[PDB]
DNA sequence: ATTTCACACCTAGGTGTGAAATT
DNA sequence: AATTTCACACCTAGGTGTGAAATT
């Protein structure tokens, strides 16, 4: 096929990913860091392509920190991003980022996916073709972006890292 | 036809037309108060089409403030909205916002509208059909927006109005509700 | 007469913190 | 004790008119 997705930020991610990555997931939608951002080609540049996000499990247990490690002890809602129905061109230009999607640990919205806490995910997007002859999905998980979704982050090397990359964290980079 | 569109909040709009309107232009772009808003229905909720908005001359005036009152003394390039391109249903269940669209003095090409100082115009929606057997342009004025654009307001009593409205001057608030 | 621009002051909201609540 | 909640200080990000200054 001629499509091809690739993870923007793969060294961003993998530096989650490493320490095993946490979002924090609030009654009211919490933002992801890193943000989801994908690259994209192969698309009919005037074919018409919805982006769609949901999050897989990663594996079978739920989780627990305990003494600086991470031991054990249903597919999410979809999430379209903002800028579908789009055509191939715009998908294109530019990565695809989901800055915009929150997570949270209660079905209290929409717009906000519903994780179960202390739960590993693993995002996965989907391309929908719009108003074609027949329906084209793709799907593309990507294992860098794994996480465990938390109300509170765990490993304190992981707030480090949110705090030295995300913006929003910027008063407490003081250290 | 089936099409209907109107303009949402005209009552505020005209509270502004009815003193004669003003847009401040900028540099590197100024976005409208109040913000031109419409309601679509008779679109196709299952077709696609976008949005565009362009700004017609109201007149062929050049046009000055002196004593408290307006004197005489080209279409525009074309703003996309957003939401281009969706779905009818996208459209008609909610107003269409263009409250993004930046108006400049300066075309410097970062996708804002360049109008010509103490010139008045008219804002101009156009709905295009994407990709169906043949075009579908249509176009609708909306003569309660007509507004002089300025480097600096002149009425006050313009001033005034954008000061009540436009929460982003809520820091002028209080003095002005304090005037007459 | 007209345009420019740094500025204070806002809207609007995204961070982790840490005390507290909940379980 | 493990986990969740929540008000909070502190930020990013950027939209206002003001009025002193600059430009014509
Ligand atoms: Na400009």
């Amino acid at each position: 096929g001629e499509l091809r997705v690739g993870l923007e930020e793969s060294e961003l991610w993998l530096r989650f990913k490493e320490l095993t990555n946490e979002m924090i997931v609030t009654k009211n939608g919490r933002r992801m860091f890193p943000v989801l951002k994908v690259n994209v080609s192969g698309l009919d540049p005037n074919a018409m392509y919805s982006f769609l996000l949901d999050f897989v499990a990663a594996d079978n247990h739920r989780w627990k920190y305990v003494n600086g490690e991470w031991v054990p002890g249903a597919p999410s809602c979809v999430y379209i991003h903002p800028d579908s129905p789009n055509f191939g061109a715009h998908w294109m230009k530019a990565p695809v980022s989901f800055s915009k999607v929150k997570l949270t640990n209660k079905l209290n919205g929409g717009g906000q996916i519903m994780l179960n806490s202390l739960h590993k995910y693993e995002p996965r997007i989907h391309i929908v073709r719009v108003g074609g002859p027949q329906r084209m999905i793709t799907s593309h998980c990507f294992p860098e972006t794994q996480f465990i979704a938390v109300t509170a982050y765990q490993n304190e090397e992981i707030t480090a890292l949110k705090i030295k990359y995300n913006p929003f964290a910027k008063a407490f980079l003081d250290a």
